[PDB]
């Protein structure tokens, strides 16, 4: 079900090596489902190409689009397990500090803040 079950770490690894040859200044991101999500929907993909210059908010944003959400759903981002410090990080920075070993920045949104 979720996308570490689905791929060895060998084959999570060589996608990122591809993404870095092909799409050199995108951040490879999995973006998941709370897997206790009741209201939000799921997402069309597992795998994201973001922009390398987008901020945290930004990033909030294009998966609020993504979902077609209107202004007063809720949506909270975990990053590499946990909540965001801040939402003006640079994604480039982002990456940088919670990158998983396999080298996917790895997300889970929720409409709660309790996940
Ligand atoms: O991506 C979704 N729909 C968009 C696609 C682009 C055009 N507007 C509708 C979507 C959102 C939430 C649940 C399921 C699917
Ligand atoms: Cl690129």
């Amino acid at each position: 079900k979720t996308f570490k079950q689905r791929r060895t770490f060998e084959q999570r690894v060589e996608d990122v090596r591809l993404i870095r040859e092909q799409h050199p200044t995108k951040i490879p991101v999995i973006i998941e489902r709370y897997k206790g999500e009741k209201q939000l929907p799921v997402l069309d993909k597992t795998k994201f190409l973001v922009p390398d210059h987008v901020n945290m908010s930004e990033l909030i944003k294009i998966i609020r689009r993504r979902l077609q959400l209107n202004a007063n759903q809720a949506f909270f981002l975990l990053v590499n397990g946990h909540s965001m410090v801040s939402v003006s990080t640079p994604i480039s920075e982002v990456y940088e500090s919670e990158k998983d070993e396999d080298g996917f920045l790895y997300m889970v949104y929720a409409s709660q803040e309790t996940f």
